[PDB]
């Protein structure tokens, strides 16, 4: 029976930079190196024996000062961020190291930001991959040679840019507390971070990043890849499928013990625990036996160590992606499998009432890291729980917008909106922030709320009234209209005058309100001081209370008086000032509130 498994390698990185295509270049050293041998197929994942590192290395097998004893690593199909966060049953990543990509010519980028902060949450070690070294200008490309001996082809000028651009990077992240340097420059690699500048579209440098991988793994994992095969079965959930004819299955990558197909398995839902009965387990068939690319699967009775297996059983309808499965053999099993699903799911959703947004992720790996990454920015949570965003989440985000209306939003996080809540959303203006990544959902949050913050100034400056003087015409020629409404040539003494304004007298009375502005053959919003144009007064009888030449005030309320001097104080010119004082000489007259000018 077996005696160590294999370490489950997760990869990392931001979008483009290569995650894929250095995933497909490691199936592609498989066959190179296949030598006459099934490799153990696995649903999810992709199997690399040893024998395939070792020989792959060749003499720079040496550069680790360590023999392997691991038979093969299992890397995930799957990868980024979002795989990531599938955590098992006892809180930490399936992932068992993480392999960061980073393109070395675009550099750090959020989603390295975002993947570092996840590795130091979960404790996870990692090897960080500097990818694209081809495009370094006047490269000298080897397909499949490994980077030490790649190396040693370049000139200077492009040795240099490498250089350079390494010194950006162990900068970056120092600025995260990683030590980190080249491969063949650390000595320590417990106290320090490993950079590998490889090609992932043509194979440079892939040689020792396996290496560093299989060690790795080795001297951090040694004690917990020593599983017993004879254990119960502890998994992760990568993907829940309705399958056409086998029904509902949940793809699983069980890292402990052996998966029977007549297991009794606690399976981790979204709001309770599944107890099911597994009808029945499948894997891919041997590569050389398919012949139809509709039919791939075998029958299998078990899977043990690290493998990737699709489980049909009833009730996995309401199983999460993410979550564990957990193989109980007694009640009593299952009674603490079903408390360490729940005690999972308590501690990440949460339900209050703080005046707070809304959280809705796919997973809760995810659902606790934007959580939390709310929480880095010091924003409030009301509510975050794994689902899709439902029409009762607007109405609670409906009564947050009518306490904070900063607050009274919803973030969802790989999940689609429900089609009887988007109408609710715009039928009371909630907003609603769908995304795929975590930065750009806070940050779109957070452009919405300098657009929000930005409007509120706008429509105060909209609602206040201004102050302003103006002064009739004396000339029985500068008299357009008489009555309904009178039109009259005016010059603006002090100040700003805009229509829906009213006026008032020296003895501060009211007169009429301000239909329009009219210069020249124009319309105009407002006048300034210095202009001469004709206004449009409603309610106002030429000869009746006005009088050509008369002076007239803008008249202004405590309100207006109050805000302008103590809020919009950046905003009034010195004819504004003088314009509001000389208002308020004339409404002291009857309110001593003025005296304060
Ligand atoms: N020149 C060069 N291009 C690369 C390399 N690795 C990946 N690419 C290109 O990057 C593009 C997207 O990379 P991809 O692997 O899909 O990024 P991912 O989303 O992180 O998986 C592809 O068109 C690749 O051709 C490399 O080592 N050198």
């Amino acid at each position: 029976t077996k005696r160590i498994r294999q370490p489950i390698i997760a990869v990392l990185g931001h979008v483009d930079h290569g995650k894929t295509t250095l995933l497909d270049r490691i199936r592609k050293t498989n066959v190179a190196a296949k030598e006459a041998g099934g490799i153990t197929q696995h649903i999810g994942a992709t199997e690399v024996p040893i024998e395939v590192v070792k020989k792959i290395a060749g003499p720079l097998i040496k550069l680790w000062k360590a023999e392997i004893k691991l038979p093969g690593l299992l890397f995930i199909d799957t990868p980024g961020h979002e795989a990531f966060t599938s955590l098992r049953a006892r809180g930490g990543s399936l992932a068992d190291l993480a392999v960061l990509v980073v393109d070395i010519n675009e550099g750090f980028q959020p989603q390295t930001i975002e993947s570092i902060e996840i590795l130091r949450k979960y404790r996870t070690p990692f090897v960080v991959a500097a990818n694209k070294i081809d495009r370094i200008k006047g490269w000298v490309i080897e397909e499949d040679e490994p980077f030490l001996m790649n190396i040693k082809k370049q000139d200077q000028r492009a040795v240099q840019e490498l250089e350079t651009k390494l010194w950006e990077l162990i900068g970056k992240f120092y600025e995260f507390g990683f030590q980190a340097n080249r491969f063949d420059r650390v000595q320590n690699f417990t106290r320090e971070l490993a950079i590998v500048p490889i090609s992932a579209k043509y194979g440079i440098g892939i040689a020792e990043l396996l290496v560093l991988i299989a060690g790795l793994s080795q001297r951090y994992l040694e004690e917990k890849l020593k599983i017993e095969v004879e254990g119960p079965a502890r998994g992760t959930i990568l993907e829940v499928r309705e399958e056409p004819g086998l029904g509902h299955t949940i793809d699983v990558i069980i890292y402990d013990g052996t998966l029977h197909k007549d297991d009794t398995i606690v399976v981790g839902g979204k709001d309770k625990a599944i107890v099911t009965k597994i009808r029945a387990l499948l894997k891919p068939k041997p590569l050389d036996e398919i012949r139809d690319p509709r039919f791939r699967f075998d029958y299998v009775d078990e899977v043990t160590a690290a493998a990737g297996v699709k489980i049909a059983a009833p009730g996995l309808e309401e199983a999460l992606a993410g979550s564990p499965v957990i193989a109980a053999p007694t009640p009593e099993d299952v009674e603490k499998a079903k408390q360490e699903i729940l005690e999972q799911i308590e501690r990440v959703v949460i339900s209050t009432d703080k005046v707070g947004v809304i959280v809705k992720a796919d997973t809760l790996g995810s659902l606790e890291a934007l959580s939390k990454e709310l929480q880095e920015k010091e924003i409030p949570i009301r509510k975050a729980d794994v689902g899709n965003v439902s029409k009762t989440d607007v109405m609670e985000a409906l009564s947050v917008k009518e306490e904070e209306p900063k607050y009274g939003v919803i973030l969802g996080f790989n999940v689609k909106v429900n089609e009887d809540a988007e109408e609710v959303a715009k039928a009371k203006d909630v907003k609603i922030f769908v995304g795929n990544v975590i930065y750009k959902l806070i940050e779109d949050y957070e452009e919405w709320v300098k657009e929000e913050e930005e409007k509120k100034k706008r429509e105060l400056l909209s609602k206040v009234t201004f102050p302003g003087v103006i002064r009739l015409y004396p000339d029985e020629r500068y008299v357009f209209r008489r009555s309904n409404p009178a039109i009259v040539g005016i010059e603006v003494i002090e100040g700003r005058i805009k229509p829906g304004v009213t006026l008032i007298k020296q003895n501060g009375q009211k007169v009429g309100v301000i239909r329009s502005i009219k210069s020249r053959d124009e319309f105009l919003q407002e006048a300034k001081k210095g202009q001469a144009v004709a206004i449009a007064i409603e309610g106002a009888i030429v000869g009746r209370h006005i009088h050509p030449g008369e002076t007239l005030y803008v008249d202004l309320s405590r309100d207006d008086a109050i805000t302008l001097l103590k809020h919009l104080r950046d905003t009034l010119e010195d004819t504004d000032i003088k314009a509001l004082k000389m208002i308020a000489k004339v409404k002291a007259k009857e309110d001593p509130f003025w005296r304060a000018i």
